[PDB]
């Protein structure tokens, strides 16, 4: 059915010992050499505070895991500890666990982040350009390391705009990309579903990511959040189909040969393509270039095997400033 256009071998030239997390041995740390301070987040799965290791008086950040099952633990530990050292990243400090209920926690290095809603307002057009290809070195790095994210949005993109620094946080949906493999579709958040998770087709890779970018950057650009707004799962793509149109959506699925659910002949409807120009306004034209649609344009479509790819991203026209730049920097 499919197969990914880049880096499907990659698990299978790194080892078992790379990929096979069900048989991991976790080195738990102590747990009482970190305590906790605030309550900074929360998740479906987990509670998250600021904390402090204690033997070196440092902060950082305190994950503990609800969990749904034991190897969704060892997936995301052993996940975290083969992309340590890769570009934008967040870092792993430690695992450890309550000795008498096992209960576990992550520790990871803490961000000085601030909230989207109030972040992404604030960029230039610049900034937009700077922060969305320092995303993509993550993608393109844990893409070539047989890694999907799974969950890419902008609650799981810290950003320090006074430091210029960006981590990808949030690897507990992140999965192994093994060729031909039937993935769970009931993964990412809603407005960031790939047209792949809401039809039901289950052999997607790191296409899935892409996509997600691309409604992120949608947003910002657009000054739209989010940029499809579904009130359930089939809604979504309804929104989805409203601006891709719905002659884009049958080849696509005649291509993949996915029957659509019967519910959606009652709601999908017969829509035209609306044009990426009609969502360009006063409020969000500093954004909006031609660069930037058509990037944007080459992420959101409904075939995966269609998205660029991380590492076809970065070479984009629309990144060329943020190239020149450091090239003139360094
Ligand atoms: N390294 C970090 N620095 C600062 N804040 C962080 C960091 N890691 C997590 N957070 C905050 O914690 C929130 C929740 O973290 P996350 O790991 O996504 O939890 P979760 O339970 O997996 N939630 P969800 O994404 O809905 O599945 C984030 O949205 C951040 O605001
Ligand atoms: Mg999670």
């Amino acid at each position: 059915r499919s197969v990914a256009r880049v880096y499907a071998n990659v698990n299978e030239k790194l080892g078992r010992s790379w990929w096979d997390y069900d048989n991991l041995v976790v080195q738990w740390g102590v747990q009482d050499n970190y305590e906790i301070v605030r309550k900074v987040g929360r998740g479906k799965y987990s509670e998250v505070f600021e904390s402090i290791h204690l033997p070196t008086d440092s902060k950082c950040i305190v994950k503990v895991l609800k969990p749904v099952k034991k190897k969704k633990i060892k997936r995301e530990i052993k996940i975290l500890q083969n992309l340590a050292g890769g570009p934008n990243v967040v870092g792993l400090l430690d695992v450890v666990r309550d000795s008498q209920s096992k209960t576990p926690s992550i520790v990871t290095e803490y961000v000085n982040n601030t909230e989207f809603k109030t972040l992404y307002p604030k960029f230039s057009d610049f900034d937009v350009r700077y922060y969305i290809f320092e995303l993509l070195k993550a993608l393109d790095f844990c893409h070539s390391k047989g890694i999907m994210h799974r969950d890419v949005k902008p609650h799981n993109v810290m950003i320090d705009h006074e430091k210029r620094t960006l981590r990808l946080i949030d690897w507990g949906l992140a999965e192994f990309y093994h060729p031909g493999t039937e993935y769970n579709v009931r993964v990412a958040s809603r407005y960031f579903k790939g047209p792949e998770l809401l039809v039901d087709f289950q052999e997607y890779d790191y296409s899935l990511d892409m996509w997600s970018l691309g409604c992120m950057f949608a947003s910002m650009i657009f000054r739209k959040e989010p940029f499809f707004h579904g009130h359930d799962n089939a809604d979504q793509l309804v929104k989805i189909a409203k601006v891709l149109g719905t002659d884009e959506l049958y080849t696509y699925l005649e291509r993949y040969d996915i029957d659509l659910d019967a519910q959606f002949d009652d709601i999908l409807g017969r829509y035209p393509r609306k044009p990426w120009s009609r969502f360009v306004s006063s409020e969000n034209q500093r954004y909006i270039s031609s660069e930037a649609i058509d990037f944007l344009d080459k992420l959101l479509r409904y075939d995966h095997q269609e998205r660029l790819t991380a590492e076809e991203a970065k070479e984009h026209p629309y990144f060329e400033p943020v190239r020149q730049a450091a090239a003139q920097a360094s």
